[PDB]
C-alpha cells in the first residue's frame, strides 16, 4: 500500500516488544542454536528469529509492513515445518502467530 514512516516504526517496535514479552515466545528470542536440532540449518534455508527483526527494525531494515510480516510469518512457518504438531515449539509458534495477528490488526488501525 504506502511505505513505513518513522511513526510507522514506533509502532513496529511496540508490537515486537510484546512478542518478545510474550509468555510462549521463548523459542523465539534468539536463532535455534545447532545444539537445540543438529540438522536444523540444512533443512530450514531461511532462519528468522525475533533478535534478528529486532537488529533490522533498529537499522530501518524494513521499508513495506509486507516485509515485517513475511519474517515474522518465516519464525512460524518455520517452525511448524521442522516440528511435529504435537512438539511444544508447534504449539508455542500457534500460540504465538496469533497474537502476532491480533497485534497487527492493532498496528493496522492505528496507521
Ligand atoms: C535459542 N533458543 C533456545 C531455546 C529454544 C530454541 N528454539 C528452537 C529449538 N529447536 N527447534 C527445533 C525449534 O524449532 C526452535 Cl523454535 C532457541
Amino acid at each position: 500500500l504506502t511505505p513505513l514512516t518513522e511513526k510507522d516504526y514506533e509502532g513496529l517496535k511496540r508490537v515486537l516488544r510484546s512478542l518478545q514479552a510474550h509468555k510462549m515466545a521463548w523459542p523465539f528470542l534468539e536463532p535455534v542454536d545447532p545444539n537445540d536440532a543438529p540438522d536444523y540449518y540444512g533443512v530450514i534455508k531461511e532462519p528468522m528469529d525475533l533478535a534478528t527483526m529486532e537488529e533490522r527494525v533498529q537499522r530501518r531494515y524494513y521499508e513495506k509492513l509486507t516485509e515485517f510480516v513475511a519474517d515474522m510469518t518465516k519464525i512460524f512457518d518455520n517452525c511448524r515445518y521442522y516440528n511435529p504438531s504435537d512438539s511444544p515449539f508447534y504449539q508455542c509458534a500457534e500460540v504465538l502467530e496469533s497474537f502476532f495477528v491480533q497485534k497487527l490488526k492493532g498496528f493496522k488501525a492505528s496507521r
